[PDB]
């Protein structure tokens, strides 16, 4: 997925990067400037993106949850309202 | 929201810009870069975004999924620990 | 952690200078681009950063669900199988 620790280093580093940018504009400084933060962008998606299959699953899980509150006799005046809440939820973390 | 595969997709492209770039440095590679960074930020924020909305009705069905529990006798001893978790949780979610 | 207000505004702002950058390449709109980009990235490694750490909180609250579940008398049949989503769940949210 993605390694949060070297994003999160790496940006502080991104950041030395554009001062010196700033102090001295340069084709050099410019394009160092475009690696670090290309290098970024590539841990930035994939944490994006592992975290929405995360959260399907903590979804999937509540749905479970309900279904094991069901079995020993909770309200459905309850329940079915976290269903349908649940079933959107879910359908707006996937894609396809 | 966010589409997940067309950031992933352009991120792989913005990867390709790069090569480029570095192989061969210039005004127009730089440009490009820039402009496929920008659209990946637009897709890379709200995508961040959208999952802390997302996050927000997690929490607050953890919260139903409580009232589902007391109702059926569940020993207040772990529901309450659950509530103040929760109520500070979704404070962390929610802006303004 | 970060303020999405902020961040979302600061990427319309990128935007405009991207806009600006294209129809008129120069050293100033390639630096004033990339600083944007920057600072944005500082906020975008935060919010991706801090979800992943209430995600985390998120499933230990579930674990906490599954124990109320237990206490009260649900057939282990179903919480056990939650008990090893969670476990590896919460695996690939934390770091070190």
């Amino acid at each position: 997925g993605s390694h949060l620790g070297d994003l999160k280093y790496s940006l502080e580093r991104l950041r030395e990067i554009l001062e010196r940018l700033e102090e001295n504009p340069s084709e050099k400084q410019i394009v160092e400037a475009i690696r670090a933060i290309v290098e970024n962008n590539a841990q930035i998606v994939e944490a994006i993106r592992a975290i929405v299959e995360n959260n399907a699953q903590i979804v999937e899980n509540n749905r479970a949850i309900i279904e094991a509150l069901e079995a020993i006799g909770v309200d459905q005046k309850i329940l079915e309202e976290m269903k349908k809440q649940l079933k959107d939820l879910k359908r707006s973390l996937e894609r396809g």
